[PDB]
């Protein structure tokens, strides 16, 4: 009910209501979709002569030889489940004889908002949409991710924070544990039941439970030689003082456009070390 749903593990309540304000419209090959959230379409498709249902969602395949199909009913529930935002309009046209079409919008933190975007139709013809929206993100911290050198050459590394997922490092094949890492900022939200905690901007999975190895403190640096990010503040070490921590050494290759920090040691189980080559650490023209 009312567009809202509260983060179970952040405590902040999700409001999709802004984006309500408008039929959204999303064209895919032959077919322009038309929903709008927790509203009722005001766009002029889909009649229906069924005065209780109220349409929200309509799939039209454009002329020539064009159609109008009920993609979904008026709803203002909104869904977190294992940490996926999801709105689901339901009740539409019969389909394959025995379903119905529904609409449903998958939403999913992000640095502003893009257009939605069709993904696919499922077997009982849902129409899955993926929404890359501010709206959809708990808070997290952040901090400047550009920097300069001592010969004033600029750096921004600020491409590499990810709002909707986090980097999964490389380890060797026969590593049970993995390592979700992200760039300046905390872990963006995982699906599941085990996340990291909110805190953690880079992560150990695979034990009992998720360890938080360091939380956002300043940005990257250039020190001796190397760009340096640090993690600081995570679990508590094994000897009872100090608190975990994270160094990730980036440096610069042109060639590298999609790689991932590659694990390069724990030391104590206390300090993390990363190392990251990637074209996003060259020198800015
Ligand atoms: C958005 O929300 C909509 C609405 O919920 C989702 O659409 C539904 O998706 C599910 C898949 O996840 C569909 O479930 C399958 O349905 C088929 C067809 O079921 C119909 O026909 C059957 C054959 O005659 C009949 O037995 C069914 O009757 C049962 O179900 C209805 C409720 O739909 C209930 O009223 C009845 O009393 C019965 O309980 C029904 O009329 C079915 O064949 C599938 O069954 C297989 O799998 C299930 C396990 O999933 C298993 O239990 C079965 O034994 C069988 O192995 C399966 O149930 C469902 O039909 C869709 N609903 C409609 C109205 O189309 C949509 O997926 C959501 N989207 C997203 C992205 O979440």
């Amino acid at each position: 009910d009312n567009c809202e749903v509260k983060d179970p593990r952040h405590g902040n309540l999700y409001d999709l209501k802004p984006l309500g304000l408008n039929d959204t419209i999303v064209s895919a090959g032959e077919y322009t979709y038309y929903f709008r959230v927790c509203g009722k379409l005001s766009s002029d498709v889909c009649p229906t002569s069924d005065k209780s249902k109220v349409v929200s969602s309509c799939q039209e395949k454009r002329e020539p030889q064009g159609f109008h199909k009920v993609a979904g009913l008026l709803t203002q529930k909104l869904t977190y489940e294992n940490g996926l935002l999801k709105m689901n309009f339901t009740g539409g046209d019969t389909c394959h004889k025995v379903y119905q079409r529904s609409t449903a919008i998958f939403f999913y933190c992000d640095r502003g908002t893009q257009r939605p975007v069709f993904l696919k139709e499922t077997s009982d013809c849902s129409y899955l949409f993926e929404w890359r929206t501010q709206y959809a993100c708990p808070p997290f911290d952040l901090t400047e991710c550009s920097f300069k050198d001592g010969a004033g050459n600029s750096f921004d590394l600020s491409s590499l924070s990810r709002y909707s997922d986090n980097w999964e490092a490389i380890t060797g094949t026969g590593d049970p544990e993995h390592y979700l890492i992200n760039v300046c900022k905390s872990l963006a939200p995982q699906a599941g039941t085990e996340p990291c905690p909110p805190e953690a901007a880079a992560c150990l999975l695979g034990g009992s439970k998720p360890v938080n190895l360091g939380r956002v403190r300043d940005g990257p640096q250039w020190r001796d030689g190397i760009i340096v990010l640090k993690y600081v503040d995570g679990d508590l070490c094994p000897d009872g003082i100090r608190k975990k921590s994270t160094t990730i050494r980036f440096t610069c290759s042109e060639s590298q456009v999609n790689s991932r920090p590659m694990f390069i040691s724990a030391v104590e189980d206390c300090e993390y070390t990363f190392a990251w080559p990637t074209a996003t650490a060259c020198p800015m023209k």
